[PDB]
């Protein structure tokens, strides 16, 4: 079927995607990068991140692979030297695909942007103080001053959301992780410090008090919005699907890349 | 109905059970703490989690209902002044059920025995060094050196696992959350840190290394066992039923227990 | 002698000045804002830190006062009712000048300009990635890839330092505390985590791996330097003097104000 | 003159003993455990904590030198191939000194007992709850309830102060350094949760509510105290010695043991 790769740039990745290209010519498969069926990534978790957003909005027609040319990735989780091996196992199909769940995050203006995040969204503040109410399904929840907000995905628990204490949670699990970051907690202000997890169809609101201006990123791409009155966190409908070929366990990911390989 | 009520065993507990039995008198509501089908509890926390485990053989025929006489609980979420209007729906029936999950513990000797926890179930050194090494589904994860463990269900998360560092979660999410006490992490040992939050049929395994001695949490029974091969943790297939009245949410009961009522 | 107050603008504190300046009038004390030897600031700590920074080149020849006319501040710790028990005693002197330390900040181009801070300095990226190589008297400690570094006096360890997990460090230590903001701890990335505190004559240096562009925040004044080579941080020989008046210990400062009042 | 050397009991330190006594005996030193003046620890730093408390007595008549048969530690910071450019240097003399600071630990009855710790001093409880009223300088500081509480020396704050979040602090600085453990905060219960670093005379004294029996700990003793009221901490008048030839910087050593060597 139709099929692409991207390569982080450098030579190394440059030249695993030619070799693969290749491979593949000897098989009926068809170069496309336009409505490709599988997405191989070559380079690390950034390169893989790009791949998403690449091809967001044919999620449901592509399955992904990520192939680490560096160091172990969480989405490149194939070495250099499977590629002829993943190459003739792509070309056969009857391989099986798994899912993680993504977040959608909604910005709202004085209209709405929607978008989907594999990793986390956070909010900042620009450089004045950032300071949001926190509305848990139209419930006041607290009023958050500190420097930002992290909602992570399941996937994107093991990185921004594990730097800020958050816990790691298998992807299998249909919820996203709020976490925050450095949070002011005296007399006057409260918050609950630890993170939060919620399930589908929660939806966690945040609402300026002051200021309105602040940067919002999802994933890789931090975009400052103005005149936002509202940013929309639950876990989408939509998916992620990559292509099965062994069994490499979210758990056994972890330790490699954390406790060590 | 067959009913019965248990009691922190203060004067105010003991004489609002007297006045709950008096006002069930007025209606088909016999009283039988053998066979009850709505088990009430007037006190704290700790008088919900006694309840609970002195009827964990019927808790798919039992509803429970908690009230607090002090502050406000997780469990025990209704007013001293709301148990006429409790008495009353309680009598007529046609309320709804709501489950939380549990979480089962195996711990094996040199033979097994099985227990049901709704806060938590934790595994501590008794004085000399903790060493344990972590198998999550037959994979060694990590081995880990501290004072303890912490494995919570979700309606647990809000207590030992808070003050863990662990994240909370709503109760609707069929899952545990482990954390650590006090992790040695130097040149040789070398843990997560971060809290895990495992899906059902997920087992996570804790073997001991030198000392076969520990002290073994299930809620508030701390039981010391002798001569132990493997404590399993896993999300259990039993779930607690609330007799549902009002709509409390979880998110909101957070907020008033931590934030401010 | 000569004396000047500095208010927050709002009524409350605008009027308290007039009302001590006029209070000030029946004694021998001249109004001067250019050499004044009592600084006065009526507001809350963020009032009373621009009073420091505005006086900072004359500090060995100022003491200063701070009044909270809304919550009690580690600054400004003397409630309005005072305020004229406050004048009597500035003008009959004879009070005694505690200290507290200062954390000098040194910025260097391919030039240096030096900064001097009574609650911390902060490094943070742009927007791109943070690396910053940490140098510890001549040796190199270690590779930060984060959010940012806080280096936090004795009397900042209640503000953004607490907020990031340090210690609070009574202010008689003469000793300045590192933190970090969200490290990235993995197979290539390595931070000690822990907080860090460092005697007077201890150097610790940031150094530039990639990107030479950063925000430097000194207290309330964040700064974007270009083509930095270095930014050093070491315990200043300066010190700020307060008029001690009552006893008013540090603890119980840090009691009333997170704790309860 | 006088000295002595103990042993992990191991083979490798067993024998590193005997041959440095062989060394030892081709000078005029002669080997005395009863009254040295030398005190060689080989093994680990639970080895040279034992050493401490063997001559806790004689602390200001005696240079401690720490020898790592294992890994590096932070008092055993010599490499067994030293061991005979250790004999020479011992013998000559002429090598200087450095002093770390210890903490005094106090515990009254209804009668005193006073402890010297290198390390920390812990409190924790029997099994059943834990709480205790903290008290710094004669005023009320909170009211503990948790798991315990750990007061740590400067060289003690990378061992167990670091597993607890306690900041690392250089033992240049006179001072102690508070940690929880595991604190209950909710809507009764309410701790200050950072680490607290107190000077110099600073007494900080801990005061049961309920409970009089708990686990008292001294650096690797573990004591069990009953019908106590009352534990003060203070940082010592005494200081440790340790016989000085290289240049082993503090940093250097945090670095080597936890960043990696
Ligand atoms: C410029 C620029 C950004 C580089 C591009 N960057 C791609 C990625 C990634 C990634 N994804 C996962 C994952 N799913 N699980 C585990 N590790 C993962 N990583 C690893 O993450 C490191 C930094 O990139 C790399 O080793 C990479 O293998 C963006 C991602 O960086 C993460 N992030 C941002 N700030 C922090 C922070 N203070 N602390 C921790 N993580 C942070 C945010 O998550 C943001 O989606
Ligand atoms: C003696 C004795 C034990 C008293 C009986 N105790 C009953 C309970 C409870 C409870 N359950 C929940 C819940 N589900 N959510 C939120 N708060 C909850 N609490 C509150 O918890 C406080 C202490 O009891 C009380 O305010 C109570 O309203 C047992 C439970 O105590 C918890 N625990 C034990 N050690 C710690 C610790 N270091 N830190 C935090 N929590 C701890 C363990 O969880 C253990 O299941
Ligand atoms: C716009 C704008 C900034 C407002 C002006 N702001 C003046 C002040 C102050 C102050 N000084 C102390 C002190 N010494 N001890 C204890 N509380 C103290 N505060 C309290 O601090 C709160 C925020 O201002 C107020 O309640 C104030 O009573 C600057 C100071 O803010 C602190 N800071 C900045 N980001 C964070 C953060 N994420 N988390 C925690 N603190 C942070 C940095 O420290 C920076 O010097
Ligand atoms: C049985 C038994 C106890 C073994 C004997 N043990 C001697 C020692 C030591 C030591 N001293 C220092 C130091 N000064 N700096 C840095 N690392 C240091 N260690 C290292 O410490 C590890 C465990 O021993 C070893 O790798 C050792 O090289 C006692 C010391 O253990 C420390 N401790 C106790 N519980 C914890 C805990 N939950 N987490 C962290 N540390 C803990 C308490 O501190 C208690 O003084």
């Amino acid at each position: 079927m139709k099929y692409m790769i991207t390569s982080k740039g450098d030579e190394k990745s440059d030249l695993l995607r030619l070799n693969m290209i290749a491979g593949f010519g000897e098989y009926d498969m068809e170069y496309d990068d336009v409505e490709p069926e599988i997405v191989i990534s070559i380079g690390g978790d950034g390169t893989f991140l790009s791949a998403f957003h690449q091809y967001e909005e044919r999620l449901d027609e592509i399955a992904f692979i990520g192939i680490h040319t560096g160091h172990l990735g969480f989405y490149a989780d194939w070495r250099p030297a499977e590629a002829d091996k993943l190459v003739k196992l792509l070309a056969k199909g009857e391989y099986q695909k798994v899912s993680y769940p993504l977040l959608k995050t909604t910005v709202k203006y004085g209209k709405e942007a929607t978008y989907l995040a594999l990793n986390e969204s956070t909010v900042k503040s620009s450089g004045g103080p950032f300071v949001v109410d926190v509305v848990i399904n139209d419930i006041h929840f607290e009023r958050f001053r500190g420097d930002g907000l992290c909602m992570s995905t399941p996937s994107g628990t093991t990185a921004y959301n594990k730097s800020l204490g958050g816990a790691l949670m298998h992807p299998s699990i249909e919820a996203m992780q709020l976490t925050e970051m450095a949070s002011i907690n005296n007399r006057v202000y409260r918050t609950i410090g630890s993170p939060l997890v919620f399930p589908k169809h929660h939806v966690v609101s945040l609402q300026p008090v002051n200021d309105k201006d602040f940067q919002i990123s999802v994933d890789h791409l931090s975009i400052l919005h103005r005149d936002v009155q509202e940013i929309r966190y639950e876990v989408s409908a939509k998916k992620i699907h990559f292509a099965r070929f062994r069994s490499f366990p979210f758990w056994r990911r972890v330790h490699d890349s954390f406790i060590e390989d």
